[PDB]
């Protein structure tokens, strides 16, 4: 169940998709894999540590960066604590654990087992790693900031109670009957065939086609389609891809084999995909729900089950050669057919197994067997270090094997949680290349999330964000998610219940506010008025008391600051909110504030600023610092989402809009002048010429990687302190944007160079050829990045932007001497095309 049925209830609002719906699916396998999950899910929430899981301690095994060791010089750290307005210091050794901590205090208070939580955030100093391997306290040195911890109770891990369970030798050939559309869209007599393709990781082994006809809502064939291939030499995850031309207009596939390693056999109807203008969206499994409007394709199939010596020197050299190669430089089939003679060697080198297993005719079952063979003596593959990159390039649509993606897989289980979360939204991307709905990644996205809430919340937003956005991969997903609801723990189903509510409430009246002021540039006095009496009408008796901050779950927002919230001046119009912070322990009467806005699709911001974190790590690497501010971003709907306001910054726009703000002129002298009259010590200044020389350098860097770097004034920001930053990714050319401002707070204008702007070069170059150490890593998430996350994309060209501009195939000389030339256009071009996005208001 009576009750089952609520909590089933319960999840389909939760997930903003119904998994127990089977109007779409012409098979089981969504429901086989919601029935597959439970295990994995019940062992995870079997084997977890339900105090540390209510903690969520969040840690890294990370060394701690030559910066921050510059930052401690007494082998000791000051941490204050509090009980009830009552506070001390305590002088801590960097290696101390929270433990050891409690027992140089139970030597204090007075003259049972409490925690240390954050003042303010649902965040605690528990576990046996010492305090510099919390990441709070590395964030607290970072910015030059107390530590704040109140001791309280632990959480009781009742709360994260789970609810109960209740659980031949043929050739291949496809009967092609006819496509029917319900209405035509161009109308004038036109001329259509149908092509179907057998596929595997793009990989296409035979192709059909059919007679053209003309295009009429109903086109009858009624033939048999003979492919090459025979049935015994079909791979699993092999797809039909069926394709409308006349040119392609529709498209649609089915997995030839399924999920139980059966052939597949009848008569299917198939509602197909439009195309509009590779694409993840292309590969999907999935058929198009809505039915009353799209192109559908009938079909049959007729067709049970299945499931050394020394080489030479030139060769060799031949074979490193191809090895070395970057991840999108493509094999010749002569380049193929030596790294098959040779997968034995080839074997010995991890880096070689994308390359080696994109060299497998996937069809023929002869060569997967050896190649299967090949997978078992994998001692060498097994006892390699960890690399992301090329594991996450056995994740790719390049590769639809199970045993293939499913060793990328075993690497990963070795990452720790700190890490998860790195590349967290990219996996969760790379899910769109699995060809099956269950798969090794998905159960290990499952697990991961249920073992820890800080990932579990992300994986939450982040397979939601899809579901809500995507018809292509929704159905998949919702099964993942719900698989995860399921064993987060009432707790959690509890906060997102909250968050979910809280952001619905907030998009319906983001949206309404778009309806009033057209476009008029100005917002009207009436808007504010309405959107201030909104709010005040939505806290009234509707919205939770409080909710966890979706990109920065430790925070809990409390009420709204009505006095405070607006809407932007953008041609969107974008909710300027702030709330009150709901934890009353916290240090500040410093607002959350949150933006909310309809009008650019954020996955993609969501993408940049994850690669944004990750290149951050990078540094962190060579104990390099670049200030970056990955602000947080969350798509929540359809070209709709929120975004963290970062306090105390402006537009680098606005600056020049300050003391002139015209119809479009730009003075040199003016951010160097900003900046003194927000910094009350003449130190403080110099740290925020510091500040920003970091910042400035790290976002000249990354930009001309990503290639979003020619960008306007209004989509750069720079905090009081310092720090500068892009925006809004969603949104002569320039490599990117280092405009006359910048260069004379580096003491130079121009055509000279100076203390400050040695050391910018400086850093630029380093922060440079130190990204180009991990080329493969960024060649490889631009890339799919570009699939999961964009439009249409030309799968060369587009993608291949980032492999001139890691400037691969050179040396640490020429590269530099690349990326310094990229600078000294910015001193050619000035102002030139900051200047020109106003002049093009009419071009
Ligand atoms: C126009 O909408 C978009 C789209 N993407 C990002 C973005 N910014 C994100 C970060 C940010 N911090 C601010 N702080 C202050 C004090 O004004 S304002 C702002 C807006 N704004």
């Amino acid at each position: 169940s009576e009750e089952s049925q609520a909590f089933q209830r319960q999840l389909t609002a939760l997930i903003g998709y119904d998994v127990t719906d089977v109007s779409n699916v012409h098979d089981d396998e969504l429901e086989f894999t919601r029935r597959g999950l439970v295990t994995p899910r019940m062992a995870e929430v079997a084997s977890r540590d339900p105090k540390l899981y209510a903690m969520h301690p969040w840690v890294t095994s990370k060394p701690l960066p030559e910066y921050l060791w510059k930052k401690i010089a007494n082998n000791c750290i000051f941490i204050v604590i509090h009980r009830s307005t009552t506070s001390q210091t305590i002088k801590v050794s960097p290696d101390d654990t929270p433990g050891a901590i409690l027992q140089s205090f139970f030597t204090k208070m007075a003259k049972q087992d409490f925690v240390l939580r954050v003042c303010g955030r649902d965040e605690y100093l528990v576990g046996e790693t010492p305090i510099k391997n919390f990441q709070w306290v590395r964030h607290c040195l970072k910015n030059g900031e107390e530590i704040h911890v109140v001791l309280d109770t632990p959480p009781d891990p009742a709360l994260d109670e789970v609810r109960k369970e209740e659980w031949c030798d043929r050739k291949f050939r496809v009967k092609i009957r006819g496509i029917d559309i319900p209405v035509l869209p161009r109308n004038t007599d036109l001329t259509v065939f149908v092509e179907a393709n057998i596929q595997h990781g793009q990989q296409v082994l035979c192709q059909r086609r059919t007679s053209p006809k003309p295009f009429t809502e109903e086109v009858l064939w009624n033939v048999w389609l003979e492919f090459s291939i025979k049935i015994k030499d079909l791979p699993k995850g092999a797809l039909l891809n069926l394709q409308i031309y006349c040119r392609l207009l529709y498209y649609v596939n089915l997995l030839l084999i399924d999920h139980r390693f059966l052939l597949r056999r009848g008569e299917y109807v198939l509602h197909m995909w439009q195309i509009s203008g590779f694409n993840a969206d292309k590969l999907t499994s999935a058929t198009n729900p809505d039915k009353e409007n799209s192109m559908s394709i009938s079909i049959l199939l007729d067709n049970h089950p299945i499931a050394r010596a020394e080489m030479p020197n030139q060769l060799r050299k031949q074979l490193e050669a191809i090895i070395a190669t970057d991840p999108l430089n493509p094999l010749t089939a002569e380049d193929k057919e030596l790294l098959w003679h040779f997968r034995y060697e080839s074997l010995k080198h991890p880096k070689a197994y994308p390359k080696l297993f994109s060299s497998v005719k996937w069809g023929q079952q002869e060569i997967v067997a050896k190649t299967y063979q090949l997978l078992a003596r994998r001692e060498v593959w097994d006892q390699s270090a960890l690399d992301v990159g090329l594991t996450m390039q056995l994740l790719d649509c390049n590769f639809s094997d199970e045993n293939v993606r499913a060793i990328a897989v075993q690497k990963l289980e070795s990452l720790e949680d700190d890490d998860v979360l790195h590349y967290l939204l990219q996996l969760v991307q790379a899910v769109k290349f699995e060809p099956y709905h269950d798969s090794a990644l998905a159960r290990f996205l499952l697990k991961r999330g249920l073992r820890n809430k800080r990932i579990g919340h992300f994986l939450f937003w982040f397979l939601r964000s899809e579901i809500a956005q995507s018809r292509h991969y929704q159905q998949r997903f919702a099964v993942i998610l719900e698989a995860y609801l399921r064993g987060c723990g009432t707790a959690m189903l509890h906060d997102f219940t909250q968050q979910v509510q809280v952001i619905e409430m907030l998009q319906k009246v983001t949206l309404d506010i778009k309806s009033l002021s057209a476009e008029k540039y100005d917002v009207s006095s009436q808007v504010i008025s309405q959107l201030k009496q909104k709010l005040e009408n939505l806290q009234n008796s509707q919205l939770p008391e409080s909710f966890r901050v979706p990109y920065d779950p430790g925070l809990k927002a409390g009420a709204l600051a009505i006095e405070k919230c607006k809407v932007m001046a953008s041609k969107k119009k974008p909710l300027w909110l702030e709330f009150k912070c709901a934890d009353p322990t916290a240090l500040s009467n410093e607002t959350i504030g949150i933006i909310f806005k309809h009008g650019d699709d954020l996955r993609q911001d969501m993408l940049i600023l994850q690669i944004l974190r990750i290149m951050e790590s990078i540094w962190e690497t060579e104990s390099l610092d670049l200030c970056l501010l990955p602000y947080g971003c969350i798509s929540t709907g359809d070209k709709i989402g929120m975004i963290e306001i970062v306090k105390d910054a402006t537009t680098i726009a606005k600056i020049q809009q300050s003391t002139v703000g015209n119809t479009g002129a730009f003075k040199d002298e003016v951010l160097n002048h900003w900046l003194k009259e927000k910094s009350p010590t003449e130190e403080k200044f110099q740290a925020a010429v510091e500040r920003f020389v970091y910042s400035c350098a790290g976002y000249c860097v990354a930009t001309f990687v990503l290639g979003i770097g020619d960008r306007h004034n209004d989509n750069i920001m720079i905090t009081e302190t310092g720090n500068l930053f892009h925006i809004d990714f969603g949104h002569e050319r320039v490599p990117f944007v280092l405009t006359p401002d910048f260069l004379f707070v580096m003491g130079t204008s121009g055509k000279k160079t100076s203390p400050h702007f040695q050391k910018f070069q400086d850093i630029c170059v380093k922060a440079y050829l130190a990204l180009r150490h991990h080329t493969n890593l960024l060649i490889i998430l631009f890339s799919m990045m570009l699939m999961t996350g964009m439009p249409q994309l030309t799968s060369k060209e587009d993608i291949e932007y980032i492999r001139d501009a890691l400037t691969v195939g050179k040396n640490e000389e020429d590269a530099k001497k690349y990326f310094l030339d990229q600078i000294e256009v910015c001193r050619d071009k000035g102002w030139t095309v900051q200047f020109n996005w106003f002049l093009h208001l009419v071009l």
